[PDB]
């Protein structure tokens, strides 16, 4: 039940804090037939633009923008990339949407089958481990890193990062284009500083699908 | 100890199709290369991929896709093998990049990565295994022939996991550069390894492991 | 689960030599043949052994011996492979005749021999494994290259036992006719499988498994 | 402790035939002989095999086959015993060569081979036991009388295994040179030892154990 | 499972002497005989004891004593064997009379005595075993050669107990009429069976088991 | 702890009672060098004569006289046999003297070694089983049987017959020439009716060695 | 299960052995209406006379004759007292006949009820303790003591003295007028030297009721 | 803790009769007396027994028996009490002689007998309790009035046992010389103590406890 | 089971004095009397108290106090007993009134008060016990002789508690009318009952229990 301080790589000793900005994609055409048809809507593009504008206004030197290989995630990265010029980009399969694990409590509308929790769960857990950890000892400066992916992924990441039961990932909810801020101090401590932040979007332009 | 027949998704309709999977190690490459993009194939490397490509074309098979690691050596061998198999879908993947799958038994002196690597990479390679090695989808009508161009530790760990052998013994296998490794996955969920580290098609003077 | 390093004879002095072992399945043969002596190679069979022989000659290796099964199909492939490797000691063996090593897991419908076969043949194939697969004698100065021309179940059981994988999974492997399978046994007792069921040297139209 | 009645192949129909098995130790031989081919019978040795042969001929039995070890001393006694039993099939075997079957209990000072021998030879002698000692095939109509000309440790281990006594006690038995040992295997699977180390037919001045 | 070295009286001074024990089954006898004294040897019986006697005399051994069962068939064979070994102490015993030592495994249909017999006779035969089969007394200077003329079940149970094999398997052995069985008991407590059911000295036409 | 009614062969069903008369030998020359030197003394012969005379005076038709093969036991059987003419005799090794089992409580003067308890114990126990049991079902008449042997043997027989701890065999004591009477009813029940009886010997002629 | 060496009063230290002679009464009129009618028969008196004669012939200086207060026990003491003149006599209630404890194995003819085992058992056990023990430390000479009582009493005494299961008291049997000899060495060790001895009675004059 | 109603013989017919039991301690006596027969009553003693006797006669009861201890002081008081109750059966007993019933709690300094006494005497006094204190026999028609003339420890132990109080507390009671103690035993098995250590009938100048 | 030596106040200095306590039941009284004041002594009652009084005067003891129950029958007997003991302090008490102390074991049919009485009266009688029955105060130099004139259940419960017997057995005792009961309490805390229900001083025709 207690916090594990070696949830990755515990004590050179690390000096740097990593700020992690987990961003859900914007609105997209769900009905789209093939993956490449599932592109952002006109509203979607407006949302990513605001999200991009907000990150630019923070006055931070972002190191990289890592993103899911799904078309909706790429298209929001395309728009957010404009407001943050000359920032390294990296495509990832690990951050594609999936079914992380059986959510508790259960739900009627959404019950994927055991094979999905098996295949996707190992992938999302692998994403968590590779992207959420304390700094390398060889990192001199504090990093600010953007991760543009999907709802289940982010919510599972957040629960795992905080060492809450991962089963409760579906007790969280994230709007489209929403910024979620995790801090990872070099002693291994994690703090969630905002979740599902879309205070920067005019209320008429906030959605979850 | 016993074979698990629901190692993924056992009998919704039932699968009809067999998947042939061709796990191909990359060719020789400049290890000393400074950045990842400098770690390109050698002149010998290119010769090896050419032979591997030539061999796959000679099989008389209609390959559906070529999936490959995002590492530069894997891409460059895919570039050459792609020429002999024209008009075949290609897909880049991070999952299949080289890593340290898990603690190998018995241990070795030259190569001992630290626990964090087995943690981070192991979950990634295991995720790769699960997403690419399984029996057919029920909605697949025809038998597939699929190429996977990646790296040694990855392939050897895939093979051990596919066969349900202890994954710890992945380093008891060894694979030459440009080598074809054939797994069959019948729709009943059964796996058979049909050849491993095959480079019989390379002239002996052109066979390497680094 | 763990690797046993004294699976035979662990550190008279200490061994210096690596043994390369080349387990070769026989070529195509007339299965319908009435008596054992009728079960001879086919025209295709002879073509396969010729290629296998040609490939071994092209390796530029000084083979020490060719040990073979006493079954007619194994002898006949040894006859052809022996031509390309002139002046190499040959030795006939009963231990390496085909059999049913042990109950395979998972089971199969087409092939179910009865308990007495697993008992009689299993002890024979296990005896073959122990007598031929081990690390070098201490009195051997130079690295050996040894050919073993026998049969599918035998080889697959040898391979599983050599690698210390569950022997029950011998039928999860599959070996083509005339196929070269390479095991290395370093003098520290470590075993590595370097290729399995290699027939990259055969034109695709001439590859079979029966 | 209890007798296993399916120690091989228990109730294609059911067996009708009893197999009489005559395990014969070789005669005296030159132990000091440098190579295996030098280890030939002595003048006394030949006298012993002659008596053993004479005795088997006097039994009035139609022997089906004489199976023998491939060691020179075993062959040479088979050569002499073969004369008195004319027109009886002969078969050479590696399985029946002398070895160290398993760690004997209690231990002995004079004779302590090392673990690798018990491993390699034990599997071979056990394989010999299983392949030659079992109840009749169902397709055998008449009772067989079979001769097996081999070596002391082999026979004593066979006998202990046949009777289902602890095989560790093989060295608690002792067999003279040229000695006949009679096992019966009724078709119900029951084994009876009817004489062991019989050399009552040799004049006392011509009995040896080395 | 392991050999007990203090199965009697292990290292008072220490034993120096080996005891050779010659367990001899009686010859053929009239089973149908009404009273015990009617159960005398047949004409063949007498011929058998004569040969057995002749054989023991030909060994060139100075026998110390002849101990025998008090049953008439055992006495009558002792009478004939005593002639060829003149001036050798004789001693009658009840302990060595025939009985049912213990439940034999596996069971038999023809012969099933009831629990009271295994109780009464078993304690008697076990007492016989202990009193006659042990290592030498320390006060015995010379190696002994001792004859024990008794019955089949007795001998077979003695042999199993002497060798520390499961006594239940006494009926897995079988002994001819007039047959010599040789046990050696070295002064360190070690037992070796050197021949069992030896009747090689009888012409085949004169060998029986009842 | 409770009486076992199948201490041999329990329920044709038996009809006959067996009376068993366990008789210790008379005085003998203990110092005698070889077994054949250990013969009865002049007093010994007097004792056996009285014992014999007493058994003849009982007016019983004795079926057999079984005896130990030791010289002192034979010699007393020779004298007792005279007073009971035409009664079957049988020699036995089972009834020779020995050390039946470790006696409790222990004693200082007499401590034989483990090998004796092993070899002799199995023999005396075998004697007990073969001679002490209920009648055969095929026995029509009540038997009266004499057993001429030795002290340790008899005392061990008695303890075993009564189902008392056999360890207490040395808590009993038996005079030379002494009659000991066991009854074995056909239902398997045993009764000791006299032990170490030498009331028939003049007091000046009673010994235990 | 093992012998208890402090079955009474274990280690001045005792020097003396006590010989104890437990004697059953002679034949008596069982049918007698009142206790005083249950007197010895003409045969009874003959038996006590022989028993008395035998004890006198032992050449022992008896210290006391203790006896049961039942009329048959007194009457045999009267006759035995004649042959041992000037020997202290003592009457006792403790040694009257009773049912000591449930006998094993059971019997059909004789099954007294629980109250008897309760009342009599405590009395016979009290008799055992008061009369059967090792010598007092203050006793210089070896004693020879006579106890004239009844069958169940004696048989229970004997079983308890020897430390055998007392339940087996009915596995013993004692003739009328029979001498039973217990020895109690000063180290606390007990030996039974004869039981139910009537070798001194002509066979035609031996009874058990 | 609870009253046991079958402390002897509970409901064969059922008891109808109540037993009154009058436990009387002896009078004063010469303790210093050398032998038991010297320990006779004093002149005061005789006066006490006379009063006790006089009191029992004045009760107007038909006493059935007077049972008494065999000690001389108990007999001598019975002699005097017997005069006032003419023609009443008398019976001597060893059971009721004085002793040490069991370890008294709490302990005392002046009087500590040793374990052997509690063993020997305790079983005797307990036997006395059981034989004399119980409910009526069914065959007793009339209510009995019974006198028991004995000693202090005996009576006090009887009383504690009769009432089912801890017998260890027997020394918490105290009884004067010549004192009457009355127990009633109704035929349902119930016990009542009606007076204890009653000497109200003695002039105070004539009351003692030794 | 064991005696508690600190049943009150165990070793201000240490106690020197013994307390004699004389628990006296009231005399006969009119039970049928309507109100408590009607329940006065009978003519016989007065005769009884007179004798009890006369007896206490004859003891030659200097009584310190007479404590009594406030019930009319207890007062009236105190009135008569007070005459024979002139100038002795008197004290009335509610604690010593009659009640139901606790459930008696064994139970009775005639008398079954209900749980509330055992609750209310039990606490009162127990309080009486504690306040009046204990060892002397340390400040008391001389031995006391104290009279307590009360009722049957009270006294019997006091006695059981004083002796540390199960209080449940209070009804196993019985006390006559006018009866003296003597408890001694030595300064070490030890209690002895020296007589109970003593009415030896009353002519038999004048003894009652109601």
């Amino acid at each position: 039940g207690v916090w594990d301080p070696n949830w990755d790589r515990r004590e050179y000793k690390a000096k740097a804090t990593r700020h992690i900005f987990l961003i859900r994609h914007s609105q997209y055409h769900v009905d789209g037939s093939l993956e490449k048809d599932r592109t952002l809507t006109p509203l979607g593009r407006e949302q990513a633009e605001l999200t991009g504008l907000r990150l630019a206004s923070l006055g931070l030197k972002f190191n990289k923008i890592v993103h899911s290989s799904m078309t909706r995630a790429i298209e929001t990265t395309d728009i957010i990339s404009r407001h943050l010029p000359g920032v390294c980009k990296v495509s990832t399969d690990l951050l594609r949407e999936g079914a992380p694990i059986e959510p508790d409590p259960p739900v009627s509308h959404w019950k994927p089958e055991a094979v999905q929790y098996y295949e996707d769960g190992a992938r999302i857990e692998a994403a968590f481990r590779n992207y959420i950890h304390r700094a390398d000892a060889r990192q001199e400066e504090d990093s600010y890193e953007i991760f543009i992916c999907h709802a289940n992924v982010i919510r599972y990441i957040v629960c795992r990062a905080l060492q809450f039961p991962p089963e409760g990932w579906l007790r969280l909810s994230l709007n489209n284009g929403s910024i979620t801020h995790l801090v990872i101090r070099p002693n291994g401590r994690v703090a969630l500083r905002t979740l599902g932040d879309t205070g920067f979007m005019p209320p008429d332009k906030i959605t979850r699908s």
